[PDB]
């Protein structure tokens, strides 16, 4: 076969012309839908944050339309799935890997109203969710729209507009160019087989995504933690460990979920009518919070700056952690449409955090900021859930603009990895499609 | 379909003693490249040493340094045709194939070869990178213990070969997520299925990453500090500038080529005329780092001040255009040292060049030229190596300007998009071909 690497070898890196310029409008279609989704679920917190200050003053009236608000949301973004999309409920991710195995059809006739907007209910009414969920499988769904639309011919253009438009799902979703690239060649590429991925043609996908992004929100940043200090060579040691304490949990954290969606599959056995309302209770549980506890619901975004400069208590650290554990599992394994992505960002920062303070005491020759350990451990429970580390540095690095802490990102983060792997875990994704696609044929 | 579940519910099982195997690569490349990396620079002290008792006399120094120089690179180039002459140039397209299981590995041979070989050239001071030496030395430190622990199957024979390359680019730019993605990117079997571990590769990575900071720390390669931001309306002219690295790029690959056979005609492929020839390189390294050390040596000491924009737009042409043949010289020629980082130094300088221009022609858009030198610094390693995304997470690593990131994506794109539509070609597999194919014929 020498002859013809030879012949592979100079034919290397020619993507065709027409799948490099489809990619640049799949990036611009998925960038400007994840920007109205954004925009979208922005409106709706806003006007229910709106309504608590018109019942500011009868409490418990403010905690009945706190719960009422993100209850008829939840419903609704329940239904739409349930009813017209039931492929659309839970993260999407999977559903995407899976269209990229070729085992998962790519119905974005349907997928993409019902992602949109049943998202738009679930995170519009601030539950426990992320937007990579939506944006990732709308924005697959994106690269396949415009693949039946042009009707592209090639498993080469399927496969590659059906990544390009995960990966610049996941680019807007977190202003995250390099992480959306690298999510596509590290987890949501078939992980065993040979694959015709133009790499070069995601980057296109991302970079218009990201442009678009950036045409609407200039000067935020979804996560400002400052330039925090540094990590001596004799301090590493304490981020391995970190790592391996997230690499025994991490596979718990997997059952859990797992098994949350047996035990909340009993509550409605299926039914349409008990689970859009068991829908409306766990959201509505989710408002309720967001008034008398915010640190337990929302997104998580807004306590990350804040645990990484220590202005939580020890005991808040562990409050937040095991209600958030709670209402985590309680929103994504319900099967509501968003993200575990994000949320787990918050469990790892927050248990980082809870870490470099019991080690700031313990050893002050150190001189260290329990900073560090958080912005390590923001990246960790995407390690040993997910297992797909090499994303996770590189999200993080983005988003946080810590480069002086790569190594103990790293480390910790493959301190997950490693103990994940020996204690019994498997990859949260490929764990789901595996489910799906076994009862797909077990019935 | 029940294959895939099957194989889902079984991923990422990497054997624990790939594991433990892929720990003591990245230790042995992580040490051997700071060695390295020492020895290196301690041969360039003696002859900073030497041409200080011999100051005056500016004809005799002129000599001693080319001697030195001189001296040092027929080393190289003797224990390379007599002992290894697969350890000659850069060392990656040898690993590339290795990994194809198409070339061999000779690690009883080659490490020492690459070793002090590399230590003659690199240590002459001439434009070559520590890439190649530590990126093929890695792999066969890899593979000495594939060997020696007596590991067999083909994930572990590509793995511990991946992981050891991957752990000396790392080591040779202290960028361990560069090492990680130059495997998973180019280095890997580009055309089929592979058993290569990516958790294993990181554990060697960080090992040899250690290693490197036990000895290296507190002092970066590269210094450039916080440059200022990229306005959105300003972002075109980083496509523009990717364009021209583009279609340069290709014309870069052509005489990288090119060069190798013309000299090659020089000494026909006997060991006396190269290693005489490759003396005359050396010499001329050592010489031209004495009375324009910009046009000489690796060029990571240029970039900065290129950055900050303090050279003026001729020393610009000048370093350039006598860094394009410098470098020609000591590559295309096999001496022992990769290719890697003379391009960053000839990305660098001319970015800072078409920001000059950016400054003058838009000063509404208050534009500083070190922005455009940081966004084409990894332009070349994308628009003739083809590996844009190593090539930028790379300069990401060693410039910490992640406020650049669109515009170094767009201008690192707009350089592998323009090569493929100009015919270039990756020169690592451009290199392997021309091995490949000058074998079986
Ligand atoms: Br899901
Ligand atoms: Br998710
Ligand atoms: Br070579
Ligand atoms: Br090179």
């Amino acid at each position: 076969r020498r002859r013809q690497l030879i012949r592979q070898l100079l034919e290397r890196d020619k993507t065709p012309l027409a799948i490099l310029f489809m990619a640049a409008v799949v990036g611009t279609l998925v960038g400007l839908a994840a920007v109205a989704f954004d925009k979208g679920v922005a409106w709706l917190q806003n006007q229910r944050m709106g309504a608590l200050v018109h019942t500011a003053d009868n409490y418990p009236l403010l905690l009945t339309v706190a719960f009422l608000c993100s209850a008829v949301l939840a419903m609704f973004g329940y239904f739409l799935v349930r009813k017209y999309a039931p492929e659309a409920g839970g993260s999407g991710i999977p559903e995407i890997e899976g269209a990229l195995e070729d085992q998962r059809p790519v119905r974005w006739w349907r997928v993409l109203p019902v992602k949109f907007f049943g998202g738009l209910g679930t995170l519009g009414g601030g539950m426990v969710l992320g937007r990579e969920g939506p944006t990732v499988q709308i924005g697959g769904n994106i690269g396949r729209m415009v693949l039946d639309i042009f009707r592209l011919k090639g498993d080469e253009a399927r496969h590659t507009l059906l990544a390009t438009g995960a990966a610049a799902g996941l680019a807007a979703a977190f202003n995250a160019p390099l992480a959306g690239i690298l999510f596509i060649i590290e987890e949501m590429r078939p992980q065993f087989r040979y694959t015709l991925i133009s790499i070069k043609a995601v980057f296109i996908g991302v970079i218009m995504s990201t442009i678009m992004y950036r045409i609407f929100n200039h000067e935020v940043a979804l996560i400002d933690v400052g330039k925090l200090s540094d990590a001596p060579l004799n301090t590493l040691w304490l981020y391995l460990i970190l790592g391996i304490i997230f690499g025994i949990f991490g596979p718990i954290f997997n059952k859990w979920v797992l098994g949350m969606q047996d035990l909340l599959h009993r509550v409605h056995g299926g039914n349409i009518t008990k689970w859009v309302l068991m829908g409306g209770a766990i959201g509505g549980l989710c408002g309720l919070l967001g008034f008398v506890a915010p640190a337990t619901s929302g997104g998580g975004f807004n306590l990350i700056p804040i645990a990484t400069a220590g202005n939580f208590s020890m005991g808040m650290l562990v409050f937040i952690f095991v209600a958030r554990v709670i209402t985590t599992l309680l929103c994504f394994s319900s099967g509501a449409p968003g993200g575990i992505f994000a949320p787990m960002l918050a469990l790892g920062t927050v248990l980082g955090t809870a870490f470099g303070m019991v080690a700031v005491e313990l050893f002050p020759q150190y001189h260290l900021e329990a900073g560090t350990f958080a912005i390590a451990g923001m990246g960790a429970l995407l390690a040993a859930s997910i297992r797909a580390p090499l994303t996770g540095i590189i999200l993080v690095l983005e988003m946080t603009d810590n480069y002086q802490l790569i190594l103990p990102m790293i480390i910790t983060g493959l301190g997950a990895t490693l103990l994940a792997q020996f204690t019994g875990g498997k990859p949260l994704y490929s764990a789901i499609l595996a489910r799906t696609l076994a009862k797909q044929e077990a019935e």
